[PDB]
Parts: C-alpha cells; sequence; structure tokens
C-alpha cells in the first residue's frame, strides 16, 4: 500500500477510498469571495468526481516525472526513454483501454525541434550531453486529461533559458481565471519571457516566446477543445468549469516554429463522423483506432505495440480521408534551442487549482 522504487503500485491501490489528492490550489487574480460561496461550493461539489478523475491522471504523472529525472541521461536512445517511461505510466494509471491510459505520446523533442517528436520504429537517435529535450506526456482518467511538460538539460549553458520558460509558465498559470481574457494572458507571458537574456556558447539572445505555438483548452477525450492561450501579443475569455494547458516555449531562434522530420504523432478529427470503409488494411486500422484511442492522440510505435504492421498506406489513407489529421515535429531554425515548461489547471467555481502541481 505504499508506492515501490521503481514504481510500479497503479495510484488508484494507494489511495483506497478513491479520493485523490488535489493539486495547488489558488485564489483567482477581490475574487476571494469564491471560496465561500455556497452556490460555488455546491457548484463544485457537483463536478468533483470529474476533478477526482484529474486528480488520479496528475497523481501518476508527478510520480512518472519524478522517476523520470531520476534516470534520464545522455548515452539512452529517445526509444529507450520513452518506452521506459510509458512501461511505467501505463502502470501507475492502470490503464485500461478508454477508462484509464495515455493520452497522447510521450514527447522527446530536442534542440531547435519544441514539439511532437517521439520516435518510430527504428529510430536511432541517442540523447547527448548537449541536448535540451522537452519531455512533454499526458495520462487521462475516463478522458479527463493532464498535460504537463519540463525540460531536461545536462550542461548548464541552458539554464537561464529554461529559468525564462519557467518564469513565463509561472505567470501564465499566475494570470489566468474565470472571465479573464486569453489575450491577456498571452501578453503577460510575453512581458515576462521578453525580460530575459541568456549567453549560449558566446552568443547573447533575449529569449522569445514561439508565436504559433500555444496553451489551449482541455475537453473529455479531447487534448485541444477549441481555445488557445496565445504566448505573445496580438480578447475571447476564461470561463467557468473549463480546464487548461498553460504552456510556454521560450526560443533562441526565430520564435516561430515549422514541420519538419517523420511523422510520429496522429489524431483522430474530433467533428468527422462515422465514415463506412470498405478498403480492407484502411477500414482494419480505423477499428484498431477507434477501439484503442478513440479521438485521443497516438503514435507509430503505439500501432506497432498492438501487433499492427504494413499501416503507413491505411494511415496515409485516413489522413487523405481527413478521418485522421498528422502532428509532424514542429522545428524553429537549426542550431536554435527550445525549451517548454507546461502544467494543466482546472477553472473550479470555488478555486483555480494546478491540478498537475502538488501541493
Ligand atoms: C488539435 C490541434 C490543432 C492545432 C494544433 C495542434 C493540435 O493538436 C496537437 C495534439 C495532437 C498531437 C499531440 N497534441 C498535443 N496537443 C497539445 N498539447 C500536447 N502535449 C503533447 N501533445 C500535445
Ligand atoms: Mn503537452
Ligand atoms: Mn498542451
Amino acid at each position: 500500500k505504499v508506492q515501490t522504487d521503481p514504481p510500479s503500485v497503479p495510484i488508484c491501490d494507494l489511495y483506497p477510498n478513491g479520493v485523490f489528492p488535489k493539486g495547488q490550489e489558488c485564489e483567482y487574480p477581490t475574487a476571494a469571495w469564491r471560496t465561500t460561496s455556497e452556490e460555488k461550493k455546491a457548484l463544485d461539489q457537483a463536478s468533483e468526481e470529474i476533478w477526482n478523475d484529474f486528480r488520479e491522471a496528475a497523481e501518476a504523472h508527478r510520480q512518472v516525472r519524478k522517476y523520470v529525472m531520476s534516470w534520464i541521461k545522455p548515452g539512452m536512445t529517445m526509444i529507450e526513454i520513452c518506452e521506459k517511461l510509458e512501461d511505467c505510466s501505463r502502470k501507475l494509471i492502470k490503464e485500461n483501454g478508454l477508462n484509464a491510459g495515455l493520452a497522447f505520446p510521450t514527447g522527446c523533442s530536442l534542440n531547435n525541434c519544441a514539439a511532437h517528436y517521439t520516435p518510430n520504429a527504428g529510430d536511432t537517435t541517442v540523447l547527448q550531453y548537449d541536448d535540451i529535450c522537452k519531455i512533454d506526456f499526458g495520462t487521462h482518467i475516463s478522458g479527463r486529461i493532464i498535460d504537463c511538460a519540463f525540460t531536461v538539460t545536462f550542461n548548464p549553458k541552458y539554464d537561464t533559458l529554461l529559468k525564462a520558460v519557467k518564469d513565463a509558465t509561472n505567470t501564465g498559470i499566475k494570470c489566468a481565471g474565470i472571465d479573464v481574457r486569453l489575450c491577456d494572458v498571452g501578453e503577460a507571458i510575453q512581458e515576462v519571457m521578453e525580460s530575459y537574456e541568456v549567453e549560449i556558447d558566446g552568443k547573447t539572445y533575449q529569449v522569445k516566446p514561439i508565436r504559433n505555438l500555444n496553451g489551449h483548452s482541455i475537453g473529455q477525450y479531447r487534448i485541444h477543445a477549441g481555445k488557445t492561450v496565445p504566448i505573445v501579443k496580438g480578447a475571447t475569455r476564461m470561463e467557468e468549469g473549463e480546464v487548461y494547458a498553460i504552456e510556454t516555449f521560450g526560443s533562441t531562434g526565430k520564435g516561430v516554429v515549422h514541420d519538419d522530420m517523420e511523422c510520429s504523432h496522429y489524431m483522430k478529427n474530433f467533428d468527422v463522423g462515422h465514415v463506412p470503409i470498405r478498403l480492407p488494411r484502411t477500414k482494419h486500422l480505423l477499428n484498431v483506432i477507434n477501439e484503442n484511442f478513440g479521438t485521443l492522440a497516438f503514435c507509430r510505435r503505439w500501432l506497432d505495440r498492438l501487433g499492427e504492421s504494413k499501416y503507413l498506406m491505411a494511415l496515409k489513407n485516413l489522413c487523405d480521408l481527413g478521418i485522421v489529421d498528422p502532428y509532424p515535429p514542429l522545428c524553429d531554425i537549426k542550431g536554435s534551442y527550445t525549451a517548454q515548461f507546461e502544467h494543466t489547471i482546472l477553472l473550479r467555481p470555488t478555486c483555480k487549482e494546478v491540478v498537475s502541481r502538488g501541493d
């Protein structure tokens, strides 16, 4: 009934009465009347089993990330890192089809690559001492997703770039709240990130937010629910009961990402309904996706793990039909360095809970 070393005990077995620990609770940016309002307390208690699912997913995410930090080292292949992390995540979340599991593939994007890189089979990439690696993974219970990421480095030359991005993410978390404008969250993040200047191998940079990357609302089994949180200047509001991934990306490059490298990430389009398919390999792959992932993102390694082979044409057919969308790695210019920090927040009627942050 205590967690093992390495962790193998499901979070569900660690909390025998089914009540999971809350994340950090904050007052909204006076908004104090919310924590004692009898109607807000009733409205909060109404969604309690929902918050409880996010909390179970968040405790699994915190235990996996402390475990990753203990062993991630240069010399490991990216496949080895992803498999070791996912093996742990599956055990702690007590994976059970679409009821509990991994919410999206483990990102381990390196250097100028900011996001959506996970190795496909046969990728020989090895983590290097000078690499800047963004570990971004997700867990869910009943489709209540925790989207939380951090940057791993071994060389102290990146310390101030990581501090800039962490400070910008924390500013975003602080600025966020019920009825707060999303563009106001974006402007606060940019101001903080751009106050930092960094020196890396004798070159100086003013840290740039990646202008075409952003935070986002989260929906049930829907990593992007439709609202985006900008990380640069340039007036939609946050609403009560919403869930957001507050994330920032800092870059020493142009502060703009473009699609590059082989695609690993894919996700069924939430707006496309039932589409009958007769093509047998394409029909089979769609059934595999519907059974195992639904509208959650998946990667090619996860198809290989399910025993699927020779599915690339079937997968391209699904993309061409608009049923599945590809999400290729997003990179800034060659030679640039990118960092990321991300947390999931619940906009509860009574308080703001940074559910992925322990407290
Ligand atoms: C729908 C959509 C519209 C526009 C842009 C991106 C996007 O979807 C991108 C999703 C699918 C792949 C992985 N995706 C993730 N989205 C958010 N945060 C993530 N953290 C790790 N993977 C994450
Ligand atoms: Mn993420
Ligand atoms: Mn995200």
